[PDB]
C-alpha cells in the first residue's frame, strides 16, 4: 500500500533484494541522470549504504523515500516521453543524418569563431520532465552570440512586464526602425541592444553582468555557464555595426532616460560572449519549454508571461532571414547564432541545443537546420500538427 | 456490455430511464440531438416512441436497442472523455465573454458595397464547435453573411489538398509581407488579395467557372458538416462592379506571369469575386473552423475533408498573415490562427480544441471586427489557448480541457 | 538710306555686276537653311517665276525683298551657329564614331519594333534659326513611343496651366505613387496616362487624336507626322502593364471626374504609335529649344511656361533609370523612346533627333547615348558649362 | 590704333570738358557696380591716392593725369564704362533686388535652428542678400556683414575641391552623382555629396595623409581664394557644440566604416572632427556671394581674376546643387526656380546663376524642410521677375525681364 513499497515490488521483479546496479540501470532508462538535482537525497543515501550492494525492501525505502514522487513518475511511465530509449535512438539517427551535411562556412569575422572546427556537431535534449540525451560534441563550450537574445528578453519581461518592455521595442517581424520609432523586435541587433539597456538599471556593468549570469544559471539548472573575454574583446574591437546602431538609437531617443549608450554596448558584447555547452543550453531551452520552470531543479525561474512572449518572438523572428520559412516548414520557436548554436523549443515537450559551426548564407547552422527539418518530418512536434490525426509520423508522447 | 454499462450510469440505480432524462443528459455533453453521428440513435428513439407501450420509458433492453449503433460516441460523451469535459461551465464562460464584447460599440460597417453597408452594427454572434462536435452559440448565430476574405484559408486549403505544398508555393509565398510582390516575384502569401487571386487560379484547372465553383462549394459543404453554405449573387455583382483594385492586381499578375499556363485572368477574377460572395452563418462556419482544429476531419460527420499537410499549412498562414496589418500584434497577444473578413467575420481555430466564428459588422481602422478582436483578447486572457501558453503551468488561466 | 536688298546683292555679287542663280542657292545652303524652308517660300516662288539664269540688282531685289530680313541674318552670319559647315562636319564625325558602337538589343515586345534593322542610325539637327543638317537614316518613319510624353505634357500645360496639370501629376524623379497619391512625374508611364486624361476633355477619342496631331504638325513645322495602326493594335493587345496602371489609377481616383479610363488607355496607345522621321522630330525639339516658337515657320506653338516645365522634367526624368547619370554627364534635357528615339534639346541652340533601334539595358539607344556623351565632350553645350571659360571644348556659337 | 584706349575713355567721361573732377570719375565707376576697393582696380586707386597728394589742382585730372591713373587697369575700366559687363544697367537691377528683398522681409515664418545654442542665438529678423556678378559687380541689402556658419553650404565647396584635386572619376568611386529619392545606393556608395553621409565621404577624400590642422588650412586657403580674400573664418564655439551633439553623424560614420566606404587607411573618427570643423566655418553674405560667383564663372574669381577651381569641378558641383541642393525641396526647387543652390541650417542659401552672378541669402528662420523661408521666397520671386531660370529661353520669355539685355 506504501508508495515506496509499490515501487519496490515493481522494480524487485519478485526477488527479495534489488542489486544497486539493477536500480541504477532502470532509473537511467527513464532518461533521468543520476546527477539530477532532484535526486540528490536518494543518491546521497545510496552513497551512505555503499560505504558499509543488495538492497532489501527496508533499505531501499530508506534510500528512495525523499524522492519517491519523482521516481514513481519515472517508473510508472508518466514522463512526457514514456519510451525515452526509443526516442533517443531516433535522435541518434537524425544526428547522424545531419552529420553528413558538410556544407557551410564557419564565421570568420572574429578569430575566436573562425578557430572552431567544421566537424564539431552536437545535439542535446532536455525534456520538460528532465529526461536527458546527447550525441556528438555536447560538452565543448561555445558562445551564445544571438542565441542570448530570447533569454535576456525573458529576463527583462520577467522583471518589468510586457508593457514596460514593449514601450521600447516592438513585437512584430520586420538598422532602420518601425512605424513608432522602436526597433522592430528584440530578436534583431537594434532591439536586443534596447533590451540590453532595460536590464537592471542604476547599477554598474559588473553588477548587471553578475545578475544575468545568476539568472542564466537558474535556467540551466546550475550547469555550465561561462564567459569568453577573448570573444568579448574582439567583438568590441570590431563592432562598427553595433556602434552605428547605438549612436542611431541615441539620436532617435530609443533608450530609457539616463542611459550611457557606450556602456550598454559594452554590456551587450559581454552578453554575446557568454558560453554554454549543448547540454547546459538544452536545459535553458527546456525551461522555456516548461513554462518557466527549470525541469531539473524544479525552480520557477521565469514568469509565464516572460516565457510566452519569448516563444512568440522566437517563432516569427528567430532565425534571421529564414524566420518565415522556418516557421512555415519547422514550426517550432527557435533562435540561432553565429557560432552555429540553435536553441530550440518544443513547447510542453523539450528543449534542445544543436551546435555546428558552419553556416548557410542566411546565417544559420547548416546541420542544425537540416536536423530541425528532419525532426519535424519524423515527429508531430510542428505547431500546427494535430494531436489526434497526424498523418504518417510518430508521436513520442504516446507509448506506441 | 458497453451499452449495459452506459445504461446503469444513466439510470442511477433505477430500472427505467425516462427518455427526456437521457436527452437532457446527452445535451449537456454539448452534443446536439441533430448530430449526423447520433442519427441511428435518434431514429430508433423516434421509432420506439411510436411503438412503445409506456409513456416514455426505456428499460435496459430498450435503451440497448436505441443506443447500440452509436455506443462508442455516446460512451465518450458520457464518460467525459471529450476535449472539454465540463462543457456547461465552458459555455457559461463564453456567454460572459460575449456579453462583455457586446458593450464594445466601436467601429464602422463596411460600405464599399451596398450589401455590406446594410448590416446593423448591433449584430453580434459567436459559435463554438469542438473537435468532438460539442456545440454552443450566443447571439446572432443563424444569420447569413459573406465569408469575404475568410474564404482565403479555405480555398488555400483546397488547393494544397489537391495539388500539394510544392506546386502551390511555386506560385505564392509563405511569409507575412513587408500592390507589390516578394523578391521571387510571387505574391507574398495566400492571405493577401494578390496571393488569393493566384490561389484561385490554381484550383480545378481546365473546367469552366460553374464547375469550379460547384467543386469549391461541395468541399465547403463537407467542411461545414453539411450545414449552411450559400451564395450571394447580390454581393457578387457588387464586388465585380467595383473591384478596380483586384482588376489592377490581376493585370499586374498577368504582366509578371504569376499565373499557370493557359489561365484566363479575367475569368479567374470572376471566380474570385464569387468565392468572396459565399455565405455562411456563425454556426456553420464554426464547423469549418473545427475541421481545421481537428486535423482535417469534420468533427460532426467524422469525415476526412482536408489532408494534414493542407490543414497545417493553412494554420501557419492564418497565424502570421491572417488579420491584415494587425496580424503581428494578434499573433503576439492572442496566439491563435485566425482569418478576418470585411463583413465582420473572424474565423478562429484553437488547434486540438475547437473552431469558432465570430460576427459583428463594425470594423476598426485595420480591416477587423471590433467585438471579434475584443472577444479574442478576452478569450486568451481567460483560458490559456495561446499557442505558447504552457499546458502544465499557467499563471492563473483556466484550462477547459483539465476539469 | 541705301537699300537692304542692295546691300545683300553687292556682298553676294563680289563686284561682278550680276549673280547667277546657282551661286545664290549655294551661298544660301552654306548658311544651313534649306531652300524649302517655309519662311523662304515667297523668295523661292519668285525664283521659280523669273526662272522662266543671271540676276541683276533689280531682279534680285524682286526675288528677295519679301524675305530680306531672314536672308540678311543668314548671310551676315548672325545665326546661332555662324560657321554651320564646320559644325556639320563635326556632327558627321560624331555620327561616325557612334556608328561603330554596334552593342544593344532591339526591342521585341511587339513585332513592329522587332522588325527594324540594328544598323539604322540617323541624326538630325535643327537650329533655333532653322539651320538644318542630317546624317544617316533620317527620313525613315519610326514611332515616338515615350518620346511623345514631353510633347503631350507640353500640350496639357499650354492649354491648362501649370497649376491644373500638377494637381494630377507630380514634378519630381522617383505602378506606385508619390506621397500625395499623384504619379511621380509626366515622364513615367503612370503620369503619362494621367496627362493623357487631361487633354481636350469632353470630346470623343477621334477628336482628341486630331487635336494632338494638329499640335504636333505645328511643332514640327509641318514636316512628317504619321500614325502606325499596326503599332497601335499590338500595343493595345499586350499592354497588361498599362491596364494594371490604369485600374490602379482609377481605384486611387487619380483621373479628373468623368474620365473613361479604358478609353484613355486607348488614346494613350495611339499617342505612342505616332510616327516621325529624325528630320521632323528635330524640328519638334527645336520648338522646345526655341522657347515654343517653331524655328522654321516662326509660329508660336507652345507657351514659355509649357516649354520650361517640359525641359525641366526632361532634364531629371527623361532617360529612365539612366536619367540621373545623364543629367550629370550630358546635362541636356532629353527624352528616350523604346523604338530607339532620343529627342534632344540644347536650349537656345538646337533640337535633335537621334535614332537607332538597339537599346541598352536601361532601354535607351546605345548609339544615341554614345553620340550624346560625345557631343557634350566636344562642345560646351552641357547645362552647367560656362559660356566664358571652358577648357578644350569647342563652342560653335562663336566664330573662332 | 590712332587714338589710344586711355584717351578714348578720357573723352567719354570728360564730356568735352578739358578736365575730369575726381568725384565724377569715382561716381561713374561705382554705378557700374564695381567697388573702388576692387582688387583688380588697385593700381588705379593707388595712383589716385598718390596724385591726390602731389598736386596743385585739388581734385582735377587733365588728360595726361587721368591716363597715368588709369593706364594699368584700362581694359577693365573700358569694359565697365562702355557697358560691356554681364549686367550693363546694374543700377536698375539693384533697384529690382531691393524690391525683392523688401518683399521677402515681410515673410515672417519659420523657426530658428535650436539644436545647438550658437544657431539658436541668431535673431529671427536678420535678413541679408548679396550679389556678386561674374564681372565683380557687387550689391547688398540687409544684414550682409554679419557672420554665420556655412553649415551644409560648405558641402558643394568641399566637393569642388575634391574634384579639382582628384577628378570626377576618383571622387565618384566613393560617392554617387544622383538624388537619393540614412541609406546607401545600389553600389553601397552614399547617394551624392550633398547629403551628410556623402559629405563625410567627400571630407575623407581631401588632402589625405596629413593631419587635420593641415587639411583645415588647406581648405581655408581655397575658400579664401574663392571669396577673393574676403571674410572667411571660424566658429570654435559652433564646432564644439556640433561635436558634442552629432550622434546622427557618429551613427553615419560608424555605418560608413562598416560598409568600407572610405579610402584605405582612413581614421573615421578624425574624419568626423574635420567634417564638423568645416560646418563651423564662417562667412558673411558679401564674402559667400563672391564664392558663389566663382562657381558662376567657370571657376575664376570675378574680383581677383584668379583661377580657383577646374571647369570640371565647377560643372559637377553645379549639377549636384541643381538636383540635390535644398534637401527634400530639391525637386520642387529645381522645377520652380531652376537654379543651382545649397542651403544650410543657419539660414544660408548659396545661389548661382550660371554666367551671371552669385548670391548669398541669409535669414535664420527655417521652414520644415530646413530652408530659410525668406531665402525660398526671394528665390521664387527672383525667377518670376527674370529670365534666369534654367530652362527659361534667352530669346523668348513671355513677361520677364532680362538684366543681360541692354533693354
Ligand atoms: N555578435 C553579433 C551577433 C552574432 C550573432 O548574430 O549570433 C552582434 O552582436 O551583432
Ligand atoms: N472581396 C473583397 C474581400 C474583402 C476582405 O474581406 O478583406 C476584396 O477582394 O477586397
Ligand atoms: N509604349 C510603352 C513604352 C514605350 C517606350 O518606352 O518608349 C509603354 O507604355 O509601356
Ligand atoms: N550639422 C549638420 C549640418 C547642418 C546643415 O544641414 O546645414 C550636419 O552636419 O548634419
Amino acid at each position: 500500500p506504501s508508495l515506496e513499497d509499490l515501487l519496490f515490488y515493481t522494480i524487485a521483479e519478485g526477488q527479495e533484494k534489488i542489486p544497486v546496479h539493477k536500480f541504477i540501470t532502470a532509473l537511467k532508462s527513464t532518461g533521468l541522470r543520476t546527477s539530477d538535482p532532484r535526486l540528490k537525497e536518494c543518491m546521497d543515501m545510496l552513497r551512505l549504504t555503499l560505504q558499509t550492494v543488495m538492497l532489501d525492501k527496508d533499505l531501499f525505502k530508506k534510500c528512495v523515500q525523499s524522492n519517491i514522487v519523482l521516481l514513481t513518475q519515472a517508473f510508472r511511465r508518466k514522463f512526457v516521453i514514456p519510451d525515452f530509449m526509443s526516442f533517443t535512438s531516433h535522435i541518434d539517427e537524425l544526428y547522424e543524418s545531419a552529420k553528413k551535411q558538410s556544407g557551410g562556412k564557419v564565421a570568420d569575422y572574429i578569430p575566436q569563431l573562425a578557430k572552431f572546427s567544421p566537424d564539431l556537431w552536437g545535439v542535446s535534449v532536455c525534456t520538460v520532465d528532465g529526461q536527458r540525451h546527447s550525441t556528438g560534441d555536447t560538452k565543448v563550450p561555445f558562445c551564445l552570440q544571438s542565441c542570448v537574445k530570447p533569454l535576456k528578453y525573458a529576463i527583462a519581461v520577467n522583471d518589468l512586464g510586457t508593457e514596460y518592455v514593449h514601450r521600447y521595442v516592438g513585437k512584430e517581424p520586420s538598422l532602420f526602425l518601425n512605424e513608432d520609432d522602436k526597433p522592430h523586435n528584440p530578436m534583431v541587433n537594434a532591439g536586443a541592444i534596447v533590451v540590453t539597456s532595460l536590464i537592471k538599471q542604476g547599477v554598474n556593468n559588473a553588477e548587471k553582468f553578475d545578475y544575468v549570469m545568476q539568472f542564466l544559471n537558474k535556467m540551466a539548472g546550475n550547469e555550465y555557464v561561462g564567459f569568453s573575454n577573448a570573444t568579448f574583446q574582439s567583438e568590441r574591437e570590431s563592432g562598427d555595426r553595433n556602434f552605428a546602431i547605438g549612436y542611431y538609437l541615441k539620436e532617435k531617443k530609443c533608450f530609457p532616460e539616463g542611459t550611457d549608450m557606450v556602456g550598454i554596448l559594452d554590456f551587450y558584447f559581454q552578453l554575446c560572449s557568454i558560453e554554454v555547452t549543448c547540454e547546459s543550453a538544452s536545459v535553458m531551452a527546456a525551461t522555456l519549454a516548461n513554462g518557466g520552470f527549470c525541469p531539473i531543479t524544479g525552480e520557477r525561474v521565469l514568469s509565464p508571461e516572460a516565457v510566452r512572449n519569448t516563444l512568440s518572438l522566437m517563432h516569427s523572428c528567430g532565425m534571421y532571414d529564414f524566420s518565415g520559412q522556418f516557421a512555415f516548414h519547422v514550426g517550432l520557436p527557435a533562435k540561432s547564432g553565429v557560432a552555429g548554436g540553435i536553441l530550440l523549443v518544443v513547447p510542453n515537450v523539450m528543449g534542445m541545443m544543436c551546435w555546428s559551426p558552419p553556416l548557410d548564407k542566411m546565417g544559420n547552422s547548416v546541420k542544425g537546420i537540416h536536423f530541425c527539418h528532419d525532426l519535424v518530418s519524423l515527429c508531430n512536434f510542428h505547431n500546427y500538427d494535430n494531436l489526434r490525426h497526424f498523418a504518417k509520423k510518430l508521436d513520442p508522447r504516446r507509448e506506441g
